[PDB]
Formats: C-alpha cells, sequence, structure tokens
C-alpha cells in the first residue's frame, strides 16, 4: 500500500504505536519514518492523513534539544516554522520529544510524547535496480 510522490514512496500505517516502535516497523521494511522538505510534501502528508494523527520522523537530537530528522535528512529549522501549529512546539510536561502531523493544515505538526500511540507515516525513496555503478 505504498503511496508515490516525487521520488518517494510513503506508506501510513493502519495499527498505532509508539514512536520508536513505529521506527522500527518503517526500517524493517527499508524505511525511515517520514522527513518532512517542502510545502508540496507537506500538503501531500496532511492530505492524504485526512484529520488522523500521524507519527512523522521528527525527533530530538543533541544536548540543545534541536529537532531532527530519523532518516537524517538535515533538519531545517527556519524552513520548518511554518509547518508547526500555531504554539507548538511547545514540550507539555517537559515530556514532548518527537512530532506528528496533527492539523490538516501546512501548519500541521504537534510535539507529543514519544510513547504516546498513533498511526505512523513511513517513507522512502525510490532506487532503482541497477548494475554496479563504480565500474
Ligand atoms: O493544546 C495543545 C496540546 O494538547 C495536548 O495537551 C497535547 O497534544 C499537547 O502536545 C499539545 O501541545
Ligand atoms: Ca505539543
Amino acid at each position: 500500500g505504498w503511496k508515490y510522490f516525487k521520488g518517494n514512496f510513503y506508506y501510513f500505517s493502519l495499527i498505532p504505536k509508539t514512536w520508536y516502535s513505529a521506527e522500527q516497523f518503517c526500517v524493517s521494511r527499508n524505511s525511515h519514518l517520514t522527513s518532512v522538505t517542502s510545502e508540496s510534501e507537506q500538503e501531500f502528508l496532511y492530505k492524504t492523513a485526512g484529520g488522523l494523527i500521524y507519527w512523522i520522523g521528527l525527533t530530538k537530537a543533541g544536548m540543545e534539544g534541536d529537532w531532527s530528522w530519523v532518516d537524517d535528512t538535515p533538519f531545517n529549522k527556519v524552513q520548518s516554522v511554518r509547518f508547526w501549529i500555531p504554539g507548538e512546539p511547545n514540550n507539555a510536561g517537559n515530556n514532548e520529544h518527537c512530532g506528528n502531523i496533527k492539523a490538516p493544515s501546512l501548519q500541521a505538526w504537534n510535539d507529543a510524547p514519544c510513547d504516546k500511540t498513533f498511526l505512523f507515516i513511513c517513507k522512502r525513496p525510490y532506487v532503482p535496480s541497477e548494475p554496479s555503478a563504480w565500474s
């Protein structure tokens, strides 16, 4: 049930998991919880989500607590401000270290406790099968 958009395939889950058990599910399928890198991707994701909440690849990294992507895409703080619900991330209860798509809007993301169970979205690039490019 992977959906295709601009060079990547996406899996919207049918069963909810904690953030980390969602990521392990993605990894078992050669993917990761999704990063979000453009307005058009954010639009594809929140529209497809259809008002349900889904874990995405947002999680804290470093001692400063900077947001990061689990698929190792460098996190662009400046260009991601436009993507959080107003007021977020708010670290409610000093315990919200993972992020989801919550609101069906370009301003969609919420920080939530990593141990909460939600549906989730994996991403993986299309990688053609081709003979070795070394030679
Ligand atoms: O009011 C927003 C607030 O709602 C609940 O408390 C949780 O979803 C928080 O993560 C969120 O920031
Ligand atoms: Ca929050």
